[PDB]
């Protein structure tokens, strides 16, 4: 439900329609 939408900072915006965290330590 509403998978995409407004994401937060640090969440790479995939070019398909999703959000992924980029906390590479």
């Amino acid at each position: 439900e509403n998978f995409s939408g407004g994401c937060v900072a640090g969440y790479m915006r995939t070019p398909d329609g999703r959000c992924k965290p980029t906390f590479y330590q």
